Protein backbone atom coordinates (compact mmCIF):
# COMPACT_ATOMS: atom_id res chain seq x y z
CA UNK A 1 0.00 0.00 0.00
CA UNK A 2 0.88 3.72 0.11
CA UNK A 3 0.65 4.16 3.94
CA UNK A 4 3.40 3.29 6.43
CA UNK A 5 2.52 0.13 8.50
CA UNK A 6 4.40 -1.97 11.17
CA UNK A 7 4.74 -5.14 9.04
CA UNK A 8 6.85 -3.19 6.50
CA UNK A 9 9.26 -1.80 9.16
CA UNK A 10 12.53 -3.55 10.22
CA UNK A 11 14.08 -2.52 13.60
CA UNK A 12 17.83 -1.86 13.50
CA UNK A 13 19.06 -0.20 16.69
CA UNK A 14 17.84 0.62 20.24
CA UNK A 15 17.79 4.42 20.65
CA UNK A 16 16.46 4.96 24.21
CA UNK A 17 13.15 5.02 26.10
CA UNK A 18 10.26 7.33 26.90
CA UNK A 19 8.17 7.46 30.09
CA UNK A 20 6.36 4.38 28.70
CA UNK A 21 7.77 2.26 25.87
CA UNK A 22 11.20 1.61 24.30
CA UNK A 23 12.48 3.55 21.23
CA UNK A 24 14.09 1.87 18.21
CA UNK A 25 15.46 3.17 14.93
CA UNK A 26 13.57 1.33 12.16
CA UNK A 27 13.79 1.14 8.37
CA UNK A 28 10.67 1.64 6.15
CA UNK A 29 11.33 1.42 2.35
CA UNK A 30 14.98 2.43 2.92
CA UNK A 31 13.93 5.40 5.14
CA UNK A 32 14.83 5.84 8.87
CA UNK A 33 11.78 6.01 11.21
CA UNK A 34 11.54 6.09 15.04
CA UNK A 35 9.46 3.30 16.57
CA UNK A 36 8.25 3.34 20.16
CA UNK A 37 7.29 -0.12 21.39
CA UNK A 38 4.86 -0.94 24.21
CA UNK A 39 3.80 -4.33 25.64
CA UNK A 40 0.08 -5.40 25.82
CA UNK A 41 -0.09 -4.33 29.51
CA UNK A 42 0.90 -0.76 28.49
CA UNK A 43 -2.11 -0.47 26.07
CA UNK A 44 -3.51 2.61 27.92
CA UNK A 45 -0.23 4.61 27.63
CA UNK A 46 0.16 3.57 23.94
CA UNK A 47 -3.48 4.45 23.21
CA UNK A 48 -3.27 7.81 25.01
CA UNK A 49 -0.15 8.92 23.10
CA UNK A 50 -1.59 7.71 19.71
CA UNK A 51 -4.81 9.70 20.63
CA UNK A 52 -2.83 12.90 21.26
CA UNK A 53 -0.76 12.44 18.06
CA UNK A 54 -3.93 12.03 15.94
CA UNK A 55 -5.55 15.28 17.23
CA UNK A 56 -7.03 17.22 14.27
CA UNK A 57 -4.68 19.98 12.97
CA UNK A 58 -1.80 19.07 15.38
CA UNK A 59 0.97 18.88 12.72
CA UNK A 60 3.50 21.70 12.98
CA UNK A 61 7.19 22.04 12.17
CA UNK A 62 7.95 22.19 15.94
CA UNK A 63 5.85 19.06 16.92
CA UNK A 64 7.27 15.56 16.27
CA UNK A 65 5.84 14.24 12.98
CA UNK A 66 3.44 11.34 13.64
CA UNK A 67 3.45 8.45 11.17
CA UNK A 68 1.29 5.63 12.57
CA UNK A 69 -0.12 3.71 15.56
CA UNK A 70 -0.12 -0.02 14.74
CA UNK A 71 0.09 -3.57 16.23
CA UNK A 72 2.65 -6.28 15.28
CA UNK A 73 1.97 -9.89 16.24
CA UNK A 74 5.23 -11.87 16.07
CA UNK A 75 3.33 -15.17 16.57
CA UNK A 76 3.79 -15.32 20.40
CA UNK A 77 2.90 -11.81 21.67
CA UNK A 78 1.69 -8.50 20.24
CA UNK A 79 3.74 -5.31 20.36
CA UNK A 80 1.97 -1.95 20.23
CA UNK A 81 3.86 0.49 17.98
CA UNK A 82 3.97 4.27 17.73
CA UNK A 83 5.84 5.29 14.54
CA UNK A 84 7.22 8.83 14.09
CA UNK A 85 9.87 10.81 12.17
CA UNK A 86 13.50 9.90 13.06
CA UNK A 87 15.89 12.74 14.02
CA UNK A 88 19.65 11.82 13.88
CA UNK A 89 20.70 14.45 16.51
CA UNK A 90 18.40 12.85 19.09
CA UNK A 91 17.10 14.94 21.99
CA UNK A 92 18.09 18.45 23.18
CA UNK A 93 19.62 17.02 26.39
CA UNK A 94 22.03 14.87 24.27
CA UNK A 95 22.76 17.68 21.79
CA UNK A 96 23.56 20.24 24.53
CA UNK A 97 25.90 17.77 26.27
CA UNK A 98 27.75 17.17 22.93
CA UNK A 99 27.83 20.69 21.51
CA UNK A 100 27.97 24.41 22.16
CA UNK A 101 25.77 26.71 20.03
CA UNK A 102 26.17 30.17 18.47
CA UNK A 103 23.83 33.14 19.26
CA UNK A 104 21.92 32.08 16.04
CA UNK A 105 21.84 28.42 17.19
CA UNK A 106 20.50 29.35 20.66
CA UNK A 107 17.76 31.66 19.23
CA UNK A 108 16.80 28.96 16.66
CA UNK A 109 16.42 26.30 19.40
CA UNK A 110 14.54 28.61 21.85
CA UNK A 111 12.26 30.10 19.20
CA UNK A 112 11.31 26.71 17.65
CA UNK A 113 10.61 25.24 21.18
CA UNK A 114 8.43 28.39 21.99
CA UNK A 115 6.59 28.09 18.59
CA UNK A 116 5.86 24.39 19.21
CA UNK A 117 4.50 25.03 22.70
CA UNK A 118 2.35 28.05 21.54
CA UNK A 119 0.88 25.84 18.76
CA UNK A 120 0.19 23.06 21.36
CA UNK A 121 -1.33 25.53 23.92
CA UNK A 122 -3.45 27.39 21.34
CA UNK A 123 -6.92 26.35 20.27
CA UNK A 124 -7.58 26.55 16.46
CA UNK A 125 -11.35 27.16 16.07
CA UNK A 126 -13.26 25.98 12.97
CA UNK A 127 -14.73 22.85 11.33
CA UNK A 128 -11.34 21.06 11.53
CA UNK A 129 -10.65 22.53 14.99
CA UNK A 130 -7.68 21.76 17.24
CA UNK A 131 -8.30 21.77 21.05
CA UNK A 132 -5.73 23.52 23.31
CA UNK A 133 -3.14 20.97 24.65
CA UNK A 134 -0.79 21.11 27.72
CA UNK A 135 2.29 18.76 27.57
CA UNK A 136 2.80 18.14 31.39
CA UNK A 137 6.38 16.67 30.91
CA UNK A 138 8.39 19.32 29.04
CA UNK A 139 12.15 18.92 29.50
CA UNK A 140 15.27 18.92 27.31
CA UNK A 141 14.93 15.05 26.99
CA UNK A 142 11.45 15.57 25.38
CA UNK A 143 12.59 18.04 22.70
CA UNK A 144 14.30 16.63 19.56
CA UNK A 145 16.89 18.50 17.44
CA UNK A 146 16.32 18.42 13.65
CA UNK A 147 19.13 18.48 11.01
CA UNK A 148 18.26 22.14 10.11
CA UNK A 149 18.97 23.21 13.74
CA UNK A 150 15.32 23.67 14.80
CA UNK A 151 13.46 21.67 17.60
CA UNK A 152 10.32 19.66 17.89
CA UNK A 153 8.44 18.56 20.99
CA UNK A 154 7.81 14.87 21.60
CA UNK A 155 6.50 12.39 24.32
CA UNK A 156 2.81 13.22 24.67
CA UNK A 157 1.91 10.38 27.07
CA UNK A 158 1.02 12.84 29.90
CA UNK A 159 -0.62 15.61 27.78
CA UNK A 160 -4.15 16.95 28.49
CA UNK A 161 -6.67 18.40 25.98
CA UNK A 162 -9.22 21.13 26.67
CA UNK A 163 -12.84 21.51 25.50
CA UNK A 164 -13.26 25.35 25.66
CA UNK A 165 -17.08 25.38 25.19
CA UNK A 166 -17.92 22.95 28.08
CA UNK A 167 -14.67 24.10 29.93
CA UNK A 168 -13.62 20.43 30.56
CA UNK A 169 -10.33 18.43 30.37
CA UNK A 170 -10.46 15.16 28.35
CA UNK A 171 -8.91 13.04 31.19
CA UNK A 172 -8.98 13.06 35.04
CA UNK A 173 -5.30 13.89 35.78
CA UNK A 174 -3.32 12.59 38.79
CA UNK A 175 -1.23 14.79 41.11
CA UNK A 176 2.56 15.06 40.68
CA UNK A 177 3.01 13.32 37.30
CA UNK A 178 6.06 14.31 35.23
CA UNK A 179 9.79 14.76 35.87
CA UNK A 180 10.36 15.88 39.49
CA UNK A 181 13.30 18.24 38.58
CA UNK A 182 11.10 20.26 36.14
CA UNK A 183 7.86 20.25 38.21
CA UNK A 184 6.45 23.78 38.69
CA UNK A 185 6.20 25.16 42.30
CA UNK A 186 2.36 24.62 42.40
CA UNK A 187 2.91 20.98 41.22
CA UNK A 188 5.59 20.29 43.90
CA UNK A 189 3.46 21.79 46.73
CA UNK A 190 0.13 20.26 45.32
CA UNK A 191 -1.59 23.68 45.32
CA UNK A 192 -2.19 23.47 41.48
CA UNK A 193 -5.93 23.88 40.60
CA UNK A 194 -6.33 20.78 38.37
CA UNK A 195 -9.92 21.71 37.35
CA UNK A 196 -8.49 24.80 35.50
CA UNK A 197 -6.78 23.95 32.12
CA UNK A 198 -4.81 27.25 32.23
CA UNK A 199 -2.91 25.79 35.28
CA UNK A 200 -1.34 23.05 33.11
CA UNK A 201 -0.35 25.61 30.42
CA UNK A 202 1.35 27.82 33.09
CA UNK A 203 3.22 24.74 34.54
CA UNK A 204 4.58 23.93 30.99
CA UNK A 205 5.86 27.58 30.86
CA UNK A 206 7.91 27.16 34.04
CA UNK A 207 9.48 23.96 32.61
CA UNK A 208 10.22 25.76 29.27
CA UNK A 209 12.09 28.49 31.24
CA UNK A 210 14.27 25.72 32.75
CA UNK A 211 15.00 24.35 29.21
CA UNK A 212 15.97 27.91 28.03
CA UNK A 213 18.50 28.04 30.89
CA UNK A 214 19.95 24.73 29.63
CA UNK A 215 20.37 26.19 26.07
CA UNK A 216 21.82 29.57 27.13
CA UNK A 217 24.69 27.95 29.13
CA UNK A 218 25.87 26.36 25.82
CA UNK A 219 25.72 29.67 23.87
CA UNK A 220 29.44 30.20 23.11
CA UNK A 221 30.50 33.82 22.32
CA UNK A 222 34.24 34.23 21.67
CA UNK A 223 34.77 30.60 22.70
CA UNK A 224 33.42 31.27 26.27
CA UNK A 225 30.44 29.23 27.64
CA UNK A 226 29.32 27.22 30.71
CA UNK A 227 29.51 23.43 30.81
CA UNK A 228 26.29 21.45 30.38
CA UNK A 229 24.19 21.15 33.57
CA UNK A 230 20.60 20.12 34.36
CA UNK A 231 18.58 22.86 36.21
CA UNK A 232 19.19 22.66 40.03
CA UNK A 233 22.45 20.58 39.53
CA UNK A 234 24.00 22.79 42.30
CA UNK A 235 21.12 22.25 44.78
CA UNK A 236 19.55 18.76 44.58
CA UNK A 237 20.86 15.12 44.13
CA UNK A 238 20.98 13.52 40.57
CA UNK A 239 17.58 11.75 40.98
CA UNK A 240 15.78 14.21 43.33
CA UNK A 241 12.63 13.37 45.29
CA UNK A 242 9.59 15.76 45.24
CA UNK A 243 10.45 16.75 48.87
CA UNK A 244 14.04 17.73 47.91
CA UNK A 245 12.69 19.74 44.93
CA UNK A 246 9.88 21.42 46.98
CA UNK A 247 12.33 22.49 49.77
CA UNK A 248 14.54 24.24 47.14
CA UNK A 249 11.89 25.68 44.74
CA UNK A 250 8.94 26.47 47.10
CA UNK A 251 10.58 27.04 50.54
CA UNK A 252 14.05 28.43 49.87
CA UNK A 253 12.54 29.98 46.62
CA UNK A 254 15.68 29.36 44.53
CA UNK A 255 15.86 29.17 40.74
CA UNK A 256 18.74 28.20 38.40
CA UNK A 257 21.43 30.89 38.60
CA UNK A 258 21.79 33.47 35.81
CA UNK A 259 25.58 33.79 35.05
CA UNK A 260 27.04 37.34 34.90
CA UNK A 261 28.37 36.84 31.34
CA UNK A 262 24.68 36.63 30.06
CA UNK A 263 24.40 40.37 30.88
CA UNK A 264 27.09 41.23 28.24
CA UNK A 265 25.02 40.16 25.17
CA UNK A 266 21.54 41.40 24.00
CA UNK A 267 20.35 37.89 22.92
CA UNK A 268 21.42 36.42 26.32
CA UNK A 269 19.85 39.42 28.20
CA UNK A 270 16.53 38.77 26.36
CA UNK A 271 16.79 35.00 27.19
CA UNK A 272 17.66 35.73 30.88
CA UNK A 273 14.63 38.07 31.22
CA UNK A 274 12.29 35.42 29.62
CA UNK A 275 13.60 32.78 32.06
CA UNK A 276 12.89 34.92 35.17
CA UNK A 277 9.41 35.71 33.83
CA UNK A 278 8.71 31.88 33.46
CA UNK A 279 9.86 31.23 37.01
CA UNK A 280 7.32 33.11 39.19
CA UNK A 281 5.88 30.77 41.91
CA UNK A 282 2.42 31.93 40.83
CA UNK A 283 1.47 30.60 37.38
CA UNK A 284 -0.88 33.54 36.56
CA UNK A 285 2.22 35.84 36.65
CA UNK A 286 4.19 33.79 34.02
CA UNK A 287 4.55 34.83 30.37
CA UNK A 288 2.40 32.88 27.80
CA UNK A 289 4.10 30.73 25.10
CA UNK A 290 2.69 33.05 22.38
CA UNK A 291 4.27 36.12 24.09
CA UNK A 292 7.62 34.27 24.33
CA UNK A 293 7.37 33.31 20.59
CA UNK A 294 6.64 36.99 19.70
CA UNK A 295 9.62 38.20 21.79
CA UNK A 296 12.03 35.64 20.29
CA UNK A 297 10.77 36.34 16.69
CA UNK A 298 11.54 40.07 17.18
CA UNK A 299 15.03 39.13 18.55
CA UNK A 300 15.59 36.66 15.60
CA UNK A 301 14.83 39.49 13.10
CA UNK A 302 17.21 41.92 14.90
CA UNK A 303 20.15 39.46 14.67
CA UNK A 304 19.28 38.24 11.12
CA UNK A 305 18.99 34.50 11.91
CA UNK A 306 18.55 31.47 9.50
Amino acid sequence: GHMTIARDIVLQESVGKGRFGEVWRGKWRGEEVAVKIFSSREERSWFREAEIFQTVMLRHENILGFIAADNKDNGTWTQLWLVTDFHEHGNLFDYLNRYTVTVEGMIKLALSTASGLAHLHMEIVGTQGKPAIAHRDLKSKNILVKKNGTCCICDFGLAVRHDSATDTIDIAPNHRVGTKRYMAPEVLDDSINMKHFESFKRADIYAMGLVFWEIARRCSIGGIHEDYQLPYYDLVPSDPSVEEMRKVVCEQKLRPNIPNRWQSCEALRVMAKIMRECWYANGAARLTALRIKKTLSQLSQQEGIK
